[PDB]
């Protein structure tokens, strides 16, 4: 590969979002493009290591469903550039939209998360931050999976008290369905944090899977269940997680 | 940072089209994938070092207009894997099919075809076969560059014997312009190919801009007519012509 960005190429555009790791810049590079940028003029060896290592992961990363990762620049400023996303992440259209989905763009977007998360588990990724808010529609049509800038509600009961694991993604993956299936976030009538946390966590609270749609399949909803199983070595794979939602695509 | 693909983990079949050296299969890795393979012989020293660079630029190219490499394969067969591209190229679409398109549209795919190219000449990449073909519009709204003779997007310098640089892709950037502001291929009248061969080297044959869209922008038909330039080197940048395309759109 060849990952290193002339220089002086790079023109910031609006400042978009705070970011994970920097502050984020709507720019233009040989079109539209996003910077997550640091605009510290020497940078500090924890600032250094952390754009060190987010590229490290990123630089094994080719997928139509994972984010396009473009290359990077280390002297104007420590910056990672990638493809601008037009259109709105899966959250905002469940949650912040009244725009409901047609049960097959339902499956649809299920289908391609899952496509993508199972290439990021084959070349042995862990996202450890998988939700809605992570997920991206791309020109309304094309998912795109990525790391942008406080996820709860898809935490895995073992990351509740190395408990990052594939099978933690898993879980992740299954309360995204629950998002998709019911338009709802879990535990939508408990109010305190806490309480869902340790309810949660000690294994006696679970997603109230009743609220899924009528049209819902039967086999979705059987699939839902299995990756939100308490115990994580129960879990199912994502190879037969994406097995599954095709085999039901193609009904 | 290693992109070979161990064998059986992509699952083949549905095969699309069938090279005198290679055929492409639609495949399943982790997805939907397209997969190159050269199973149709022992592969000659041209075709196995062609594949070596064929391979080598892709690793290179990290572009949203540009085709999406995702692996290779060396054990079952040589083989490339690549996105698989939902849709039909510019070709059929502005010649091949009834659709046609809205000029909001015509400029979004001329845009996104710079911005391909763009990006492709700034690593230092000639593309070499630049026409509606090697064009996909990847889910009907996004254009995906890629090379799958073909001699309308010849340009002049080409015909006699560089003579294939940067300026050769624009000239072939042109007549994808005027494909898209015209809805044809040119010299549609004329009808024997031998003769515009000799006369779009000499000079002699010019495409017919009159025969461009009522709907096309004035800065539009100056973009087009520049890139056709029979003079190579007054021929434009792709810099400088994506920058006209862009504050275009902008104004839109
Ligand atoms: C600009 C950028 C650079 C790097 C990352 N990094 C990651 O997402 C990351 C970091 C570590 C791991 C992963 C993995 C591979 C785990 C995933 N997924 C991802 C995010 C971003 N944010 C980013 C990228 C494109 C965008 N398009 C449109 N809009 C409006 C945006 O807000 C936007 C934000
Ligand atoms: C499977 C494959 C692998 C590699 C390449 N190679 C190239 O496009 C190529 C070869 C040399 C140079 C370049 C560059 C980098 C210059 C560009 N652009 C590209 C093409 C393909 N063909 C390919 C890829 C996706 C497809 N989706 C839908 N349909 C229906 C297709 O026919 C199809 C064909």
């Amino acid at each position: 590969d060849d990952w290193e960005i002339p220089d002086g190429q790079i023109t910031v555009g609006q400042r978009i979002g705070s970011g994970s790791f920097g502050t984020v810049y709507k720019g233009k590079w040989h079109g539209d493009v996003a910077v997550k940028m640091l605009n510290v003029t020497a940078p500090t060896p924890q600032q250094l290591q952390a754009f060190k290592n987010e590229v490290g992961v990123l630089r094994k990363t080719h997928h139509v469903n994972i984010l396009l990762f473009m290359g990077y620049s280390t002297k104007p400023q420590l910056a990672i550039v990638t493809q601008w996303c037009e259109g709105s992440s899966l959250y905002h259209h469940l949650h912040a939209s009244e725009t409901k989905f047609e049960m097959k763009k339902l499956i649809d977007i299920a289908r391609q998360t899952a496509r993508g998360m199972d290439y990021l588990h084959a070349k042995s990724i862990i996202h450890r931050d998988l939700k809605s808010n992570n997920i991206f529609l791309h020109e309304d049509n094309t998912v795109k999976i990525g790391d942008f800038g406080g996820s709860i509600l898809w935490m895995a009961p073992e990351v509740i008290r190395n408990p990052y694991s594939f099978q933690s993604d898993v879980y992740a993956f299954g309360i995204v369905l629950y998002e998709l299936m019911t338009g709802q976030l879990p535990y939508s009538n408990i109010n305190n944090r806490d309480q869902i946390i340790e309810m949660v966590g000690r294994g006696s609270l679970s997603p109230d899977l009743s609220k899924v749609r009528s049209n819902c399949p039967k086999r979705m909803k059987r699939l839902m269940a299995e990756c939100l199983k308490k115990k994580r070595d129960e879990r199912p794979s994502f190879p037969r997680i994406l097995a599954e939602i095709e085999e039901l695509a193609r009904e």
